[PDB]
């Protein structure tokens, strides 16, 4: 069912002409900001026109076939609803603050550890809640699909390439050179990990994508610097995500067991008011 917004657990009769829209927003991967003139609650607003690309358009889709089935997952980014008008579909969701990857250019610098243990915790569940309940692979995990708002939540953002190829940048070694699944985005995770946590991306100076390549599979896998104050058991963690071997690696079931992560389940960390800070900082 469409023509129908539910925000809050109050669902509201709704067309497009009751949204005003606010402008564009910061992924061309077309998204509005947009005004719930009924409540006044400001939305994110997907246009998937009727005459456009269809491989944009199959793309639009698929994520919104794992987003609409996924709404009793706290770490994946809700839709409030839909409009299918005979030109555009809608897509409307939840709006949230910025995605780790500008939270890293407007910070110049590094995230603290105790904001990347509520985000780990965050994406680490969205992923296994992926798997187990829908045997979704998301296969592009990087700092732009990660979302943080106001009020401190964390949410897996966008997936339309989700199966039941990403950047090359964050690709694990057995994709790039497959032997002939699941811990590939582990991969992924730890190079986003160690890049936020650093402020630096991992394969520096690469020039081609085939460079990155390169590098994930002759060198060393990238670890976290021991002369910054990380714990431990954030080390360990990234450590055991960029293992090379992909039969090595560790299942989402076992990194859920994971030191790191018990510890930020049950730490209260204020993520609302670091991120309302490090947004006030101006450019
Ligand atoms: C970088 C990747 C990404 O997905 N970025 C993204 C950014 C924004 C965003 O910048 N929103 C701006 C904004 C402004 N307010 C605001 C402004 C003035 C007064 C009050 C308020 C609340 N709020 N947000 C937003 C998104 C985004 N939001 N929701 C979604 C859903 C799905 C994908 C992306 C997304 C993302």
């Amino acid at each position: 069912q469409t023509g129908y917004l539910t925000i809050g657990g109050q669902r509201y009769q709704a067309e497009i002409n009751d949204l005003e829209n606010l402008g564009e927003m910061g992924s061309g991967t077309q998204v509005w900001k947009m005004r719930f003139r009924k409540t006044g609650h400001v939305i994110a607003v997907k246009q998937m026109r009727r005459s456009g690309n269809k491989e944009e358009n199959k793309r639009i889709l698929m994520d919104l076939d794992v987003v609409l089935k996924s709404h009793d997952c706290p770490y994946i980014v809700q839709c409030f609803g839909t409009f299918i008008t005979n030109t555009d579909v809608f897509i409307a969701m939840e709006l949230m603050g910025t995605c780790a990857e500008k939270l890293k250019k407007r910070m110049q610098g590094p995230i603290p550890e105790r904001i990347l243990g509520k985000m780990t915790v965050a994406i680490v569940k969205a992923l296994y809640y992926l798997k187990e309940k829908h045997g979704v692979i998301h296969r592009d995990v990087k700092p732009s699909n990660i979302l943080l708002d106001e009020r401190g939540q964390i949410k897996l953002c966008d997936f339309g390439i989700s199966g039941r190829a990403g950047c090359a940048a964050y690709m694990a070694p057995e994709r790039i050179d497959p032997p002939d699944d699941i811990r590939a985005d582990v991969w992924s995770l730890g190079i986003s990990l160690v890049e936020l946590a650093t402020g630096q991306f991992p394969y520096k100076n690469c020039k081609t994508d085939f460079e990155v390549l390169t590098k994930v599979l002759q060198e060393e896998p990238p670890l976290l610097p021991g002369h910054m104050g990380f714990s431990g058991d954030f080390q360990s963690f990234v450590k055991d995500c960029l293992t090379k071997d992909h039969r090595k690696r560790p299942k989402y079931n076992k990194l859920l067991e994971h030191s790191f992560i018990k510890r930020y389940e049950t730490l209260e960390v204020d993520v609302a008011s670091w991120f309302k800070d490090v947004m006030a900082k101006t450019e």
